[PDB]
This record gives structure tokens, C-alpha cells and sequence, in this order.
């Protein structure tokens, strides 16, 4: 099924990843309800474990220490824990839907979990712009965790993902500046990714180990939402195998409690991160998120400060010039400085004055009449002009988006901002690389995903941000206010 | 009924105000469905009008011009229109719920509707602060429209109204700085006030003239939402009569599409504003709203700019000092500069350091433990501390509100901001004046309304604004970020 993607319940796969073993106990960790087939192979146990008491299975010495963890749904990390037979394991212990889930993996005592991160964070803390934090992060994460490719994948308004930063081995293909459909990361995944900060895929071509029982007596599956060993969707694993990506590690970037995007790592060989390096990467993820949040806030405060200053400058000029209509005709191009636009236009006294990428002179009367019907003396905007006026499809390559600012309360005069269709402004330079395809078809390749997105945004501009509308509303109040001062 | 206030359907009173007459016609203004009893007295008509055709009743010459108005639910203002018998009327014409409503009133051709407003707006446009716009507006509106009292009544988070500005005759009582319950202006009214910019009460002791029919054949009343003659609730009219207020004119202040508050005018004698002065006041209302919106935005941008600068200054100090714990103990009082607070405290290394109005030393351990349970490494805040900790009622007169900023990701260390209970910070200086009371009791007086509000906010502080939380979150990321840099 490669449609209704949001359907698949990824949280309850009924499988885990080979690189560790999973024991699910009751709410109070007394009786083993479920286990992973490989529990035997790794712990050195014989036979079925389901019905045996936690104290019996793992040991009275270990089960005691694990009870003190849950005394804290944030998974408790217990590095280098000992079994009765002496073997040493790193243990992830969490409690979700009144089910205690214990994950075991071969132990790492070499790496330091705080020290590693403290140095990584130190290098991104002093970044003074969103672009500087982002650029350095991919490069940094690659050098440190040694993944063949690191992307920052940022989510657009429409749910589509743009690759805004990339560090990679020279040999590998670049996805920098390419967009991907909202469907490529469906809604239940983003819901899960807001819960699980960090995520591993040890092997995309690995054999997934089943959890027994898959479904229990009461007829409910084992929710592996907060289980780091949870096996990933076969749709995504095929997608990674088609890209020649054997292993994966993604970090959830959380800004203002939204999912802003992912730090996504690819490895061409199989790769297991140890509990300690996964804690470090998780901490870096949190700090990277916090800094990007504050840098985004500073940019918003700056963008608007800069627009306020521009309008004060223009209101001081309007005090000196007698003819305001004359001042606007000489000045209107300068408003393209407030709101990112490919063109700006002035419709004043049934006359049209254009600058940059605007619709054709003959097409404006239609537009001016239309805006004057739906505006209602407030800011009107759209990124899909042709959806509002079919006639406007002809010039979508020039002006696909329009934001309209009324400049007179009384008269029907407008300041019109325009944007080219997003595929025009597209800067990726080509996806010449051909990709091998598995059972499910050529849909599961970056080449097709990109082709799909490009159709989904045809005749459509870069949407107007909250900041573009905030500035536009402030410009309306400034222009309407000073146009009243010069009444006829 | 002086409870469940939101019940009363003020929009369909089945009455109008004496100072004009009302004719409701069908959707296309052909047949007179309803009229006000006084239609006869003012238009010079005899008998019932309900069933007679619009062309017959008002005239073919007039009904034609009225059809061209609805060719525009914004009421069309038609000043100095003539009837068949020669009489001259100002006419408000609107169409709501497929019912054309025509309001007539004695004509004013003396006042200029734009010129008056253009001068008023000119005096508020150059205001550079919310306090300066507000202060000048009451004073200005009083001098111009000549009302005995003008208030600006601002709505609080909890729906309560504060009187933030006042111009009045020396003899009259001051309501400056007094709050009023959310119930005093119920929800259906605010819903109506978002629709009707401006509102008149010609006489609070006037005899309301009934609309016939009150309820029609189809069993639906006449919606007078956009009718300027709509009779006001008898609850409010009694309230005004108890205040010695004979007439009223309120203006809806709309900021970011919210109802921010009202410019409320009181007159001790009866007072009808003419259509032209009502248009002017309506225009001023719009401009006053637009400017206050932009001044509010500038203040928000400034408040946060100022907090960013403060934290950068503090992060530069943290680079020089080795012991960060020492720097915070010396500096924490300075954070009271970021967020308006009556006290600030530092809980670091199980030690307490206080500055300003904070809870007692002995009470902090309880607080520090509590915050450390519900915080979850993010900013936690409340204006009703005693609702979270009953024990905290004892010191509500000192600290009724608390905002808590984590300063360490690892350790349980907090920066605690405090606010006194709102009745402490209360600056109104007394309501000695006694008020006469009508049939419905002493509830309908400012004295009682204020007593009611004062109980509704006991043990409660001034709520933490979006701006206080925005700054607090930015301070968390700054302090948590630099505390990681100085790991143990
Ligand atoms: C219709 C179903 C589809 C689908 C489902 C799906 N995708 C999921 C995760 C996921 N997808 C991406 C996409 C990319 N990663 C890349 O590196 C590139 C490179 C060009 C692309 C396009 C990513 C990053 C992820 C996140 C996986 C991770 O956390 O590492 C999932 C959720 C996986 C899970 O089981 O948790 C599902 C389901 N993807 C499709 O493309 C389609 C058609
Ligand atoms: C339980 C019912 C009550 C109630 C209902 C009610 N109030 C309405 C309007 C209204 N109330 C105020 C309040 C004041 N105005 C003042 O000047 C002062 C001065 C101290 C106070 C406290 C105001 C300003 C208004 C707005 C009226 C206007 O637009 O001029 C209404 C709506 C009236 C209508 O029919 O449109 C209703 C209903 N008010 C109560 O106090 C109570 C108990």
C-alpha cells in the first residue's frame, strides 16, 4: 500500500531490530508477558520465558535495580548492567500503556555520554544565524558520529520536507535543496517522532526478530513507541535499500513544541550506535533544537524591527511631499524590501505601476477588480493565484502568488506583492542518478518523490509566512493612516 | 435574572429606541414585513404598513435609491434623504438574515463626517506609546463629542474589564483603575460588539417603541444585530440609570481581530448623535484600533529585544567568571528586569537566595520540590499558587503567582519569579459614593461589580502574559545552555 500512507500503525510492528533483545513485563515488572525470539541467543537463556517471574528470568539482583529506575514515559538508560551469568548489557527501561519494556544490547563502557556532547554543543552555541547553526551542524555531526551522509530535513507549511543542509562522502549523491512530499513522512510517524527524540536503523537489509506473543490474550499488541529497538516500516526500509543506505540515525528537531524537521544520518554499511553515543546525540539534538528556536525568534524580531524602521522612514517622507500619490509611484518598488517578493506593483487611481516579476499590464484590471471584491479593506494573500482566478494560470511562471495591501480606506487602491511559482525559484542544479527498485516499485526513490512534489506545487508560489502577513498588516495601517491625513 | 447573564438574546429585543423609526422589508425590499409603532408619527403615515409595498409606503423615488445602496452586512449610511411628503431623514440601510432593515432619524446636514474625524485622527496618529494614545483619546473624545464622561475599558485575560483611561466633568465619580467582572459584559454582547463597531443609547429612561410583528408567521424574530436603533438590555439600562447616566455611546476597539476593549461615553442628560457625527466617531474608532494594534506590536518587539540584550550581557559575564553558581547568586536579582515581577528567587544547590516579595525562607523547600515534579525541564507558571499548593495561601499577600525557569538540564536548580496578589498591586485610591438601585437590586452598581471582581481574584496574581512566557523560555535556553558549558 503506497497511498493512504498515514494508515500503517508503525508504533506496534510486532518485531524489533536484530542489534538488541526486548523483554516486556507487567506494569510492576513481576511477570514476563512478552519477549523477543533472540532473548535466548544474547542473555544465554533456554526455552520460552513467557510466564516465568522477572526475578527468575533476569535475576533478583538485576530486577531490584530495574525497579528503582521506574521509580522515576522517558526511557531510563542503564549502561553496563550485569546478568546472573556475568554478561554485561546496556539496558533501556521505559513504561508505556501500563507495560514495562526492557531493551538489552551489548555493552559500551569506553565512550563518555556527557563529555562528547559538551564539546559538540560548544561548537553550535556561538552560531549567530539559523543558516550558520544549520550549515555547521551537518558538517559537525558527520565528523563526530562518522555517518556517510548527514542531512537537515526541514518541514514546509504544506508538510513537504526540504533538505536545507548536507554533509556527505564525495562519492555519494547530493539531496541539498530538493523537496519531498508530505506523504514521504506520514502523520503517525511525525506524531511518534514528537515522542521519540532519537531513532536508529542498525540494518535496513537486516532480518527483523519477532516479539512473542505478537498479539496477547486480551487481543492488544505491544506498543513500541518509546522502544529504541522497534523495527521500522518496510516501506521506509525499502526506500533506504533503494538509496544504497544500509543504516540510519535521525534526530527530532523540536521548535516551539512543533516538529521543525530532522537531523537525518545515512550509513552505506550497517551501523549500531552504543547507548552512550546515542545519549550524547540525544543531548546535542535537544540543544540544537533550543538554539535554532532562539535564533528563529531573533530573526523574526529583526525582520519586523527592520520593516518598522522602513515604514517610519516612508512616513517621514510623506510629511514633506504634498502629493502622496506621487510619492508612492516613486517609492513603491522600495516596499519589496519589507516582504520577500519576486515583484511588487502599485494600483493607484485606476493606474498600474510595476517593478520586478509582475503579471502582464493587460491582466491587472481583472486582478485589481478581483482583489477589490474579496479584500474587504484588510490584507489578502494567496500562493495559488490560479485557484482564485483561472485566467492567471497563463502568467504563473511570472506571478503564481500575490499578497495585496490596501493603501486607501476610502478609494480602491492597492500595493500588490508577487512571487514566481516555487519551481522557478528552485535551486538544486540534477537527479541524473538512477536507483535500483525493490518489490513495491520506483515510488520509493528520491528521484520519484521529488518528481511527485514538483507536480504538487505547480502554478504555486512560496507561501506567505506569518511574518510576511504581520509586516503587510503593519504596512496597511501605516499607508491607510497617512492616506487619511491627505484626504483628496 | 442576574446570573447565567450570557442567556439573554440582546440581538432580537423586539423593540427599538425612540430617537428613530424602523422598517423591515423582504430580502429584495418589495414588501414591508415589519415596522416600528412610531413609523406613523415621524414619516407622517396613517394605519398599519405591514403588507403594503415598499414603493407605496416610502415612495417609488426613494425605494429606487435605497435598492442601489444594497447593490453594495455593512450598513449603508444615506444622509438627508427626502420622503414623498418632503420631510428629510438620515437613513441607515443594511441586509442581515435575508431581511432588509431601514432605520430613519431626523436629518443633520450641518456636521461634516470626514473633516471632523480627519482632525481627531491627526491628534492620535503621532502618539508613540500605548499609554500616550490611550490617555489622549479619552480627553480628546470628551472635548469633541462633548460626553460628560469618557472611559477606555480594557478586557483582561479572564474577561474582566479594567478602566485604563478616563476624562470626566469634575463633579462626576472616577472609575479609573477599577476592574469589573467578565459577567458585567456577557459573551453574546462581545460577539455583537465585534459585529457593531459603534453603539448609541439616546435615553436609558426612554420608553422603548415595539416592532410589529415582534415574532412573525414563520415564528422567527427580527435580528437587530446591525440595527443602530436596537433597544439595549434592561439589565444594562438599569445599570446606567443607577449610575445617573441618561445616555451612552461605546466604540469597539478591535486589535488582531480580538475585542481589546471599549471607548465608552456617558452623558447625564439624554443625547442623540446625528448620522454624520456617528460616522466620524466610527472612523476614529477604526484608526484608534489600528494605531493601538501597531503600538502594542512595537512594545512586544521592544520588551523582547530588551530581554535578548540582557541575556547576551549575562552570557558575556558567564564567559569570564569560572564559578557560574557564584555568578547567579550575585546576579539573580537582575533577572527581575526581564519579566515584570514583585520578587525573584534563586534555588541552586539546595540553597535559597531571595530578592523582593518572595515566599518565606521555610516555605521554599516545599515549593522547590513541587516545581521539580510538575516542571519537566520546561518553564512552569501560575497566577494562583494556592490552587497548586493549598499551604501557599498563608503568603498569598506576598507571593500569589509564580513563574519557574529551570537553569540546569541535569541538576534540579530554578530561577523563581513571584507576584503579589492583584488586590495588593491595586491602585484606585475610594468608591465612597452610594448609588440608587432599581427593581433588580444593588448588583447593578459599579460599587458591587468591583466588590464581586475583588473576591474573584483573591489569592491570585496578575497573570503571566504570552510575552512573560516568551522571555522566560528564552532565559531557560540561555541559562540551561551556559550551565552545560560549565558541567560540574
Ligand atoms: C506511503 C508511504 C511512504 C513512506 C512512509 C514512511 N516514511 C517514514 C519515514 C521517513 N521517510 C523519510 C524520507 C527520506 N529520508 C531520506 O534520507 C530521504 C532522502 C532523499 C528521504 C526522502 C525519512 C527521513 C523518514 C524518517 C525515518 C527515520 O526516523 O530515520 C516512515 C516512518 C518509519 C518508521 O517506521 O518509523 C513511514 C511509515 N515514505 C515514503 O516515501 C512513502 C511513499
Ligand atoms: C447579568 C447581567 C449583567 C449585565 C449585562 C449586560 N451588560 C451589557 C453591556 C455593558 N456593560 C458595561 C459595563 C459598564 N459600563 C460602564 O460605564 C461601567 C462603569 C462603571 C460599567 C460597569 C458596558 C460598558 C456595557 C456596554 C454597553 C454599550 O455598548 O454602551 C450588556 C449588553 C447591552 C446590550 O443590550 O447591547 C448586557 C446584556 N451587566 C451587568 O453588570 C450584569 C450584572
Amino acid at each position: 500500500d503506497l497511498t493512504n500512507c498515514d494508515r500503517e500503525p508503525i508504533h506496534i510492528p510486532g518485531y524489533i531490530q536484530p542489534h538488541g533483545c526486548l523483554i516486556a513485563c507487567d506494569n510492576a515488572m513481576r511477570m514476563v508477558l512478552r519477549h523477543s525470539e533472540n532473548c535466548g541467543e544474547l542473555l544465554g537463556l533456554e526455552g520460552d520465558l513467557n510466564g516465568r517471574t522477572a526475578e527468575d528470568v533476569l535475576g533478583k539482583r538485576l530486577v531490584h535495580d530495574l525497579r528503582n529506575a521506574l521509580t522515576v514515559t522517558r526511557p531510563a538508560m542503564l549502561p553496563a548492567m550485569e546478568t546472573s551469568d556475568g554478561r554485561s548489557f546496556d539496558i533501556s527501561l521505559h513504561r508505556y500503556k501500563s507495560t514495562t519494556i526492557i531493551e538489552f544490547e551489548p555493552s559500551d563502557s569506553d565512550t563518555q555520554p556527557l563529555g562528547t556532547a559538551r564539546k559538540m554543543v560548544d561548537r553550535i552555541r556561538e552560531a549567530d544565524s539559523v543558516e550558520s547553526l544549520i550549515s555547521r551542524t551537518t558538517r559537525l555531526v558527520k565528523a563526530t558520529l562518522g555517518y556517510d551522509r548527514v542531512l537537515i530535513y526541514r518541514f514546509e507549511e504544506d508538510g513537504a520536507g526540504k533538505v536545507v543542509s548536507e554533509a556527505k562522502q564525495p562519492e555519494l549523491e547530493s539531496f541539498l535543496g530538493q523537496y519531498f512530499p508530505a506523504s514521504d513522512i506520514p502523520q503517525q510517524a511525525r506524531a511518534l517522532y514528537l515522542k521519540n527524540t532519537l531513532r536508529i536503523i542498525s540494518d535496513a537489509s537486516g532480518t527483523p526478530i519477532p516479539v512473542l506473543p505478537a498479539v496477547d490474550v486480551s487481543g492488544e499488541p505491544l506498543d513500541l513507541s518509546y522502544a529504541h529497538l522497534r523495527n521500522f516500516s518496510p516501506i521506509h526500509c525499502e526506500y533506504l535499500r533503494n538509496m544504497g543506505v544500509a543504516a540510519s540515525m535521525s534526530i527530532s528537531v523540536i521548535v516551539d513544541d512543533a516538529l521543525w524537521g530532522l537531523i537525518v544520518c545515512h550509513h552505506c554499511s550497517p551501523r549500531v550506535l552504543s547507548m552512550p553515543v546515542r545519549i550524547a546525540a540525544a543531548m546535542f539534538g535537544e540543544f540544537f533544537s533550543m538554539f535554532l528556536q532562539v535564533l528563529k525568534q531573533k530573526r523574526r524580531l529583526d525582520t519586523i524591527n527592520h520593516a518598522h524602521a522602513a515604514l517610519d522612514r516612508f512616513l517621514r517622507l510623506a510629511a514633506h511631499r504634498a502629493n502622496l500619490e506621487e510619492l508612492l509611484v516613486d517609492s513603491f518598488q522600495d516596499f519589496a524590501r519589507l516582504i520577500p517578493c519576486d515583484g511588487v506593483g502599485l494600483w493607484v487611481g485606476n493606474n498600474w505601476h510595476g517593478h520586478g516579476a509582475t503579471p502582464p499590464h493587460d491582466a491587472i484590471p481583472r486582478l485589481a477588480r478581483f482583489v477589490a471584491s474579496v479584500s474587504e479593506g484588510r490584507v489578502w494573500a494567496t500562493h495559488a493565484l490560479s485557484q482564485a482566478i483561472p485566467e492567471a494560470e497563463i502568467y504563473a511562471d511570472t506571478a503564481a502568488g500575490m499578497l495585496a495591501i490596501p493603501i486607501s480606506q476610502v478609494k480602491s487602491d492597492y500595493l500588490l506583492f508577487f512571487r514566481k511559482e516555487i519551481v522557478q525559484n528552485l535551486n538544486w542544479a540534477n537527479p541524473e542518478k538512477s536507483y535500483e527498485t525493490g518489490p513495491m516499485g520506483d515510488r520509493l526513490t528520491p528521484r520519484k518523490s521529488f518528481a511527485i512534489w514538483k507536480e504538487s506545487v505547480r502554478l504555486q508560489a512560496q507561501p506567505w509566512s506569518e511574518a510576511d502577513r504581520e509586516i503587510a498588516e503593519t504596512a496597511r495601517i501605516a499607508l491607510v493612516g497617512v492616506a487619511f491625513h491627505h484626504s483628496e
